[PDB]
């Protein structure tokens, strides 16, 4: 087969249909689901498939305990069928660590996944199921990347790296690989001043990134990647549509170059489509918690720094826990366009719900249509009292 | 491969041999075997399948509890081997909702299912495992279908839909799909006066689909479909042995144009075979609940309104509980007729078992002989008493 | 690919090496392991596995209980990979009923299933995983094939079936099946005087099965099969050598064509190689009851009257349960000559350990060396005590 | 497809990577993994897998119990992808025994199970899934093999055999295969005067084994093979770095030729990349018992009598238990280096933990980098108390 290109620009954005569910926390109860938790989607050319971060424990196993904690030596990528829950025994392993990315470039796919202490972390870079390339932490203060899928163009797949503080100045890189071989990397430029968790997708042959700022903004950094060039350029969501968690009320300017202050030294993975009078923002709904979640119909959210909504959809009420959320595309689907899809994780346990000691997630997964779809809501649905 | 095409006619129906069965709740018993109900059977060109609607959860989890509901957003269209049980680990999604239909065309499978609340509801049409087209609810009352297969005929299949009332007038659209595209839809036409369920089969480049009254009825409406033409008629069975439960007893003369009355606003979802004096109706046993289930010989069913049996087999005792009932048939195997084939839900649990908290199912599947073969019941074979 | 042609004669067997053990009841204790009886092995021409009639229950499940009865709704022909135990979600079920054979020609494989009440039984003929036959009881009796393998050659399958008394003169039938479809049948010929659960094997040209006498008979029965001619002989093993259980001791002068007297009314299912001088007979270690097994050279077995063992091999100890023991081989293996190879059902549970109230199985499989090989003992292992 | 050739040298060893983790024990807790021991990994043109001798039982299992012995009946050399736990129901088994080796030529893959009583052991030679040969015990002393991968060129793969005193002096044997088939062997020559459980890699057309002397030595032998002319040779690693387990503390002088004394009677399977300067030898931390595992880089360690480290990477810490380790390759990698793997059986229970009844393993496993990358420790990571 041959490497994918992006040749194909964002499909009309309508509303968002139902497009996977696992109900795992439930089904969990009773069976043997792996405790996860930043999980993604991520499609082949054949297949498209969740994923997620493993904890090597089950829910009902009593090594669930204490799984609140974000790095150990007892996590791993893993896969599983689409909407299936990740199992013991139908999860794939695609590598071991606690910070991952992963993608297809239409010939195989490429996973990285980080493992380590946090002064001396390590990436390992996957291609075809077999270790390529070894990057060594730069900064020595826990090498991290994306925690959803990464986007490839003409065999080309740019990855986004930090390393170094999650409150203040860190040192943020893209790498282009190809064959999970190093092309070529670069320190982050731009006006984006912090950078964590991107959410990707690609269309007409460029790719778009949207990040969290974990140290003074709410608005959220965006890095556009020219991954022909191997360059890229960063800024912020211009919109006084704010989409980080926590965050500010939404104020009637934003910022296009700067962090917009209320909040520091936090964040969510979030993500969004900027695709001018056809972008749609992804935010939680409570501005203090991971609550809720709805997109919002926000043209030119990207440069207008006046923009407000014009339409939407609630995907997760705010009476139930939501959690990281990202964008993935079925690059190989049928169409002259790209269907925009993300999913959100339905975060369950602690710290919120502290009856459990572990924590886990469910995964909730939308994709764009041309129609306008009546709206439903989509919780985990687990009662944590069964778990008790 | 090759678009399948209608091009046989029915075998000869002389009796009934056991096709699958999965004993799903005796095994599920001690094991994780999702709750199910709905369920059918539909043919890949190399493979045939149980499906059904997922409840989210395993019969021994704490999360059965309440499964005797109809749609909830952890409910998902499954499929598994033929005779496997349902399980956490060998069920694969086709789709997410709480009313659904598939059939393979001959090249792809196509999958619909509906989600959403009963006043917003939508379908989202799969095709070859990828979302393709969305329907939105036209009445605002639980959109739904078939909940067992559709047929293709060179690529186009016809599939039923019911929006509105389900004790008066509805409205009913039949949607012909191609590749998951919709290349047309109609209003009910013909005599028919509530349409629910409909189960199908496909015979020299002909539709049949036997479907559910539930609004005045006890006979069965009865929907004849040309996939070539794109049009349909409508009408009942008029054969005065009525097949819908609740029912009044058999009469001497049915009604080909009109309701058959005794019993308002319930039904079950049933099949017939129509084929001149190959003519076989599946029905409960009893007149009043879903317990037992026979197939009787009727000549001439369809259009003659004095008709009568002429033959006979039970499949499940009136002892034991039955349910929905569906028709299916192997369009890919070898000969030159097709078998008929046809599953019957065995439901377990709620409202009629209220002693456990959880509503279920097994299946018993059949296909015809040629041969008059010596018949057995076919029981779910569970013990409450177990479940306690 | 071809029909296998039966062109090699048997390889010389010198002793016997460990081929597959499932261990079934040791891992059921904390598994989802199918209660399962009357296994056995058959190959494909990629890929050989382990069958067995499953119980529609896991042995740790509460509906285990009762399962000594040997016919029922709930069982089923289910196949699993080789020396892998036979789970919930490992197992592939061939068809429905609880008495069975199966055999691949080479193409595809044939799967002969009976259901029924005892005085209204049937036999569905699936070949490549689709039915296509189906044969109605003739004598209303239980009717009942092989539970082993049975054999082809050119696409024509050889299978035995009885139907009829367990304890007195019975109508016997041989069927020919091609594709599944039925060429010919012929009522048994010859001396044997009771015919029940034929073991067959094949090689130059020509099937022999070697069966069990349950009226008068402890001595085994033996039809041979030319699949070309599509006739056949029957006779006894000569050999004073008795294989049948319960046996009396064994005598000085065999039988050629009449039953050795001594025990009525009884027998299990065995097997044998006749070879000549490479013969060798397996049977229980134990007169009286299906404990222990062995393998026993004796030349000319089958003419010899007089002939006695020159050599052996225990399989099973006495101290052990057996149980039904069958033949197979793999004929699409490498080399100039077929390798014998036989299972061992190693019943566990009831009638013989009654503090359980199940019956259950594991697998012990054996195949031919031309080496002098050191013989083991191959327990089931499981501790009953563990079940309780 | 074609054997593999062996026309490759190692790359260069600068640090190690992780590569497998299957966390079994921890997730055996509330699964159905497999309680085993004796690890490895393997590598097919298409896929590594890990490889294991089960006890035919499940951690949880009452059977458990007792499993801390090595040779049983219950046995079996199963193979489970890269990184999953060894699960009754992902599990594949190779072959039934309680030592074993296994590798693919390029074509298929060769296994080899060894079975029987101590006096009276055989070894069966799988290739392609099917038995081919068979090698009956000549020492009559438990005839015991690699516990990891053999290695092939050309299609021959060499095999390590010892029958005889696990204390004294043994008959060890070279066997060199080719699909299947016995070639050749030859009685151990050279210097090393006790050998068992040989780790074995191949580089350009040599193959390396790293062994252990269970009579006198704390230094390992290294049998050099040549499988083209199928010859070998043998010594000691002449480094003062012992690497045996247990063994007197690291002296100045090392032995070329004869054991290190200070150890009787006892050793652990090990293994070296014995490469010049690229050399690295695997050890425990512990002199006493299995605990810690560390890489060393000790130039020239096969012929420097003198040689000690100049760079090392912590594997496991001394405070968790470690066991057998071993080396493999993925020979099918793309690149013109072989990468030099291993890995490290984690032992937990019996006899270090006897608060529980059961001995089993996890596995961690390592490859080589380029890079230097920053080190983590890799325990098996689950509590004991949680067993009780
Ligand atoms: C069946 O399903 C269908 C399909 O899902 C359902 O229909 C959907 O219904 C939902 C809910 O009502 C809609 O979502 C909302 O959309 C509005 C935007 O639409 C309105 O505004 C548009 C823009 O109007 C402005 O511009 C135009 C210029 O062209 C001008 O004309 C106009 O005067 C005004 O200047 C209108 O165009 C639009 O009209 C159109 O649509 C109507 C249908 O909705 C139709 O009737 C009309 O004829 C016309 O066609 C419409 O008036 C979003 O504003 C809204 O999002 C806000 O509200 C939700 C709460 O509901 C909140 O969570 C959001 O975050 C957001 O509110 C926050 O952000 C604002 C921006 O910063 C801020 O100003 C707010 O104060 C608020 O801020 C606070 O909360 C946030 C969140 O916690 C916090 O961060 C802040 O700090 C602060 O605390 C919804 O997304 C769908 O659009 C609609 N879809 C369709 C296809 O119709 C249907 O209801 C279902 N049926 C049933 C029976 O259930
Ligand atoms: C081994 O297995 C074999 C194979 O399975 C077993 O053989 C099978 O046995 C079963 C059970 O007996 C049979 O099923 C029944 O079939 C009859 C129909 O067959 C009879 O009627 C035929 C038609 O006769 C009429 O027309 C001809 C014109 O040509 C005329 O000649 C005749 O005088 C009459 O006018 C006859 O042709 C037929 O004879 C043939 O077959 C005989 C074998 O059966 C053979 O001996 C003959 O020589 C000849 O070859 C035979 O006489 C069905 O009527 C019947 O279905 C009714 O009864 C069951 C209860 O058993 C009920 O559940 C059904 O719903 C139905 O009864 C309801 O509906 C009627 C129509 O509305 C109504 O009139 C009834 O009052 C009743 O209504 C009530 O109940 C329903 C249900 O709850 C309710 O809704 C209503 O409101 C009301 O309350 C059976 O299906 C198989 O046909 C037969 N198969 C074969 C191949 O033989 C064999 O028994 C097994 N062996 C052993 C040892 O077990
Ligand atoms: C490592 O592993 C190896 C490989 O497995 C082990 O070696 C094996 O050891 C076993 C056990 O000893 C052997 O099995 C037995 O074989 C004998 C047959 O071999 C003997 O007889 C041969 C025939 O001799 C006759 O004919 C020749 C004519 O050529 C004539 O020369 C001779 O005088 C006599 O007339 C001999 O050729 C043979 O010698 C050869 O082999 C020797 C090694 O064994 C070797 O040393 C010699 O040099 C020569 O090479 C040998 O003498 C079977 O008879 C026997 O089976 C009977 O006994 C068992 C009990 O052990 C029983 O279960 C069987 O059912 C059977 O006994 C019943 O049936 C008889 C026939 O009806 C009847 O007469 C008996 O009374 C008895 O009947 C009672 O019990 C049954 C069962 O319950 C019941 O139904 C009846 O009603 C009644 O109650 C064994 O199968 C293997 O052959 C041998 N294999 C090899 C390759 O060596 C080795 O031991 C292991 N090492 C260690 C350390 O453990
Ligand atoms: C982030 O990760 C990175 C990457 O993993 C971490 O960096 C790693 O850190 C570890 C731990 O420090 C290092 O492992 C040790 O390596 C040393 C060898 O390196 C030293 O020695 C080299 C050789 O020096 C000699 O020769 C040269 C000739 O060229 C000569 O110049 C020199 O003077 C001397 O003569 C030096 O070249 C080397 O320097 C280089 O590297 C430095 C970085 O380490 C760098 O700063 C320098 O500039 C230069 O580049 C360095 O000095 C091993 O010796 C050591 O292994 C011993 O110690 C451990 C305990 O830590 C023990 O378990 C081992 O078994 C072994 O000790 C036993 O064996 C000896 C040999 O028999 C014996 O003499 C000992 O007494 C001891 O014996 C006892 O214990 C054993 C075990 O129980 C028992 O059997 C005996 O009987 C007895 O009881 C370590 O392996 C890595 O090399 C290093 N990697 C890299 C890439 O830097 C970094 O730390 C991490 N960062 C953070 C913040 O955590
Ligand atoms: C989890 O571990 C903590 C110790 O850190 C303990 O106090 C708590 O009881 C544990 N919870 C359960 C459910 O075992
Ligand atoms: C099921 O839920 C109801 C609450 O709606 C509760 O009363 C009942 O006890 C529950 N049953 C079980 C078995 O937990
Ligand atoms: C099995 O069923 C019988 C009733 O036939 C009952 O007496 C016995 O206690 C049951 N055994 C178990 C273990 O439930
Ligand atoms: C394991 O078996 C021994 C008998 O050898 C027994 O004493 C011990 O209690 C058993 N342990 C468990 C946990 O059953
Ligand atoms: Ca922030
Ligand atoms: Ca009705
Ligand atoms: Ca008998
Ligand atoms: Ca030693």
């Amino acid at each position: 087969r041959n490497f994918n290109n992006l040749t194909k620009g964002l499909c009309t954005i309508n509303s968002w249909h139902i497009y996977g569910k696992d109900n795992a926390v439930r089904i969990g109860e009773s069976s043997d689901v792996l405790v996860t938790r930043e999980p993604y989607v991520s499609c082949d050319p054949d297949e498209c498939r969740f994923y997620a971060l493993s904890q090597g424990t089950t829910i009902r196993g009593k090594h669930s305990n204490g799984t609140i904690h974000d790095r150990s030596q007892y996590r791993a990528l893993i896969s599983w069928p689409l909407s299936s829950p990740p199992t013991v025994y139908n999860s794939r392993v695609e590598c071991i660590g606690w910070s991952s990315t992963s993608c297809h470039d239409g010939k195989s796919r490429m996973s990285i996944c980080i493992s380590g202490p946090n002064n001396n972390a390590s990436a390992v870079v996957w291609y075809n199921r077999r270790p390529v390339a070894e990057i060594n932490t730069w900064a020595r203060n826990i090498l991290r990347t994306q925690e959803s899928e990464c986007v490839c163009h003409n065999g080309v797949c740019p990855v986004v790296f930090t390393d170094g503080s999650a409150t203040g100045p860190a040192d943020t890189r893209i790498y282009y690989f190809k064959e999970g071989k190093i092309l070529k990397w670069e320190s982050l430029t731009g006006t984006a001043k912090h950078i964590e968790e991107c959410s990707c997708y690609g269309e007409r042959t460029g790719i778009t990134c949207t990040c969290r700022d974990n140290w003074q903004g709410s608005n959220r950094p965006v890095i556009q990647i020219d991954p022909v060039a191997m360059t890229h350029t960063s800024q912020y969501i211009c919109s006084p549509v704010l989409t980080d968690n926590p965050r500010p009320n939404d104020p009637n300017i934003g910022k296009c170059n700067d962090p917009y202050p209320g909040n520091n030294n936090n964040g969510v993975k979030g993500f969004s489509y900027l695709d001018g009078a056809n972008t749609w923002l992804g935010r939680t709904i409570s501005t203090a918690s991971r609550s809720g979640y709805e997109m919002l119909k926000v043209p030119n959210a990207l440069t207008d720094d006046r923009s407000k909504p014009i339409q939407g959809q609630t995907i997760v009420l705010n009476a139930d826990w939501s959690g990281y959320s990202g964008s993935f595309m079925d690059y190989w689907a049928e169409g002259d366009c790209y269907r925009a899809c993300f999913y959100v994780e339905l975060i369950r346990g602690r710290p919120k719900e502290d009856k459990v000691w572990w924590t886990s997630n469910s995964i909730v997964s939308m994709c764009s249509s041309t129609e306008f779809l009546g709206q439903w809501n989509w919780p985990d649905g687990a009662k944590i009292e069964y778990f008790l």
